[PDB]
């Protein structure tokens, strides 16, 4: 019986052993995955007795992303650009690979929600470690272009710097948006009584598509307010995380299993 | 779902339970949460967010003794508490189910108490622990012994009452018994208890509170005495798992599935 887990800390709010214990159910599978909270910087020596004891892969959460970047041996192109890794799997030769699979995530999430990225005008607000681990995959679904932006033009240039190898990719300041755009992206934090960042509404469009990376109960506030502009859909980063926890099952068995009937599951409990 | 975990500062049973949730068909998750501030604080608010019940490490055994409203007589005699349960009626059980796992593992390997000589090597946590549950299975007697005698002979007075218990220091120790049971630390730093291996006979079942890769250090000094079988931990530690989770659930999980996938990942 393969073990897995997810190191965190903290760990109260993770879904993952809830969610894959149902897609080893689903596809049958000889696992098991639990969450082990671990010490602010004991990372690196529980990880390391982990893969010791039968450990054949498993999720890194905050704030342990960064550390286990350098902890993998070899790194996905993905999570090379993304500066960060989720997913980690002990290889048969002995080796550890590390991956990040937030951007196909978003991607398998858009596609189930019937959104096409092929040649659309893709906005992505926001230039953290959110906007900078989805930019890759967005880019391998070959849309017209995707442009970043944040309120200062610098850190949304380095980004647009940095993947410019695989697409086109602009960068401006908030204050410079003055187009819409097909499928608008929202990677920004917003306040607990909805303040959203200074954007001109411009952006939005009859036949815009607008994913926010944030979920919760009926729609984020970044949605709400792309509808009062005319969003023609809009969908949340719920199924996101589903997708992404569903890439690293398929990473280490090999077999992408059904969100469908988990992310409703999931969404009655959120909703709950 | 039902929300369980294990309380420590650095485990086993999170995959151990899982593994119990799997075979009885149980609907919950079990977590090893980290213990910051202290265990009484993290323990409160995880039973305030609906948390069922949960084990604990050392050591916060003795806190956690203090924690429980009320106990089980096996707990307050151990003077420690391993697993916490919340009731109907918003109470928290504290319960100690590190003895009943070595009996229970004792007793699955065909190892007669009753009536038995039984010496008891060491007379800290994990030696009180298990007084009680091997004194309820009748024993002629059982030996406490520990390198500093006083704390051996302090222990058992306290539990002279429950059957026959006589203690003595190592050098005191010239003659062989039925069943040995090594509860001392003295294996972690490679060392051996100063004791005459007079104490081990063709017939004496050794009995080692700590497992691993092959045979454990005292086992394999048991085994240059012909001893007539060396068991290790291993199975205490299931067995008290299995018990704190028929404590939790009502059921009783089985144990030879789980005890022979955690053989196969310390065998490399
Ligand atoms: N395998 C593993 O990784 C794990 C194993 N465990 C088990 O849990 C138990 C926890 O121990 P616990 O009893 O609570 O610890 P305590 O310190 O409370 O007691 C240890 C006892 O062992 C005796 N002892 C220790 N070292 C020596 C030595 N070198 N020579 C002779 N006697 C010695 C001590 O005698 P004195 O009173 O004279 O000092 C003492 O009575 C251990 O026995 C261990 O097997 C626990 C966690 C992890």
């Amino acid at each position: 019986i393969d073990q897995y887990a997810v190191f965190g800390n903290p760990i109260n709010h993770s879904k993952s052993p809830f969610i894959h214990t149902l897609f080893a159910r689903q596809t049958q599978q000889s696992m098991i995955y639990t969450a082990q909270c671990v010490p602010v910087d004991g990372f690196t020596e529980a990880a390391k007795h982990f893969f010791a004891q039968g450990g054949r892969g498993c999720n890194v959460t905050v704030p342990f992303k960064e550390e286990a970047y350098r902890f993998a041996d070899r790194l996905t192109e993905r999570a090379r650009l993304a500066g960060a890794v989720n997913t980690l799997k002990k290889l048969d030769d002995g080796e550890i690979l590390g991956d990040n699979t937030d951007g196909e995530g978003l991607v398998q999430d858009l596609l189930a929600q019937q959104v096409l990225l092929k040649g659309a005008t893709i906005l992505l607000i926001g230039a953290g470690g959110a906007a900078r681990g989805v930019l890759k995959p967005l880019l391998d679904q070959q849309p017209a272009s995707i442009t970043v932006t944040n309120r200062t033009f610098a850190k949304a240039e380095q980004l647009a710097e940095l993947v410019a190898a695989y697409g086109e990719v602009k960068a401006q300041a908030f204050e410079q948006l003055k187009q819409s755009y097909d499928v608008i992206i929202n990677s920004t934090s917003a306040s607990l009584d909805g303040e959203l960042p200074a954007i001109d509404p411009v952006i939005f469009s009859s036949r815009s598509v607008c994913y926010d990376m944030m979920y919760g109960k009926g729609y984020t506030v970044f949605n709400q307010w792309a509808r009062q502009h005319g969003c023609a859909q809009a969908i949340d980063g719920l199924g996101m995380l589903v997708g992404q926890a569903a890439e690293s099952f398929m990473l280490w068995r090999g077999l992408r299993p059904g969100t469908k009937q988990i992310l409703r599951e999931l969404r009655k409990n959120l909703e709950g």
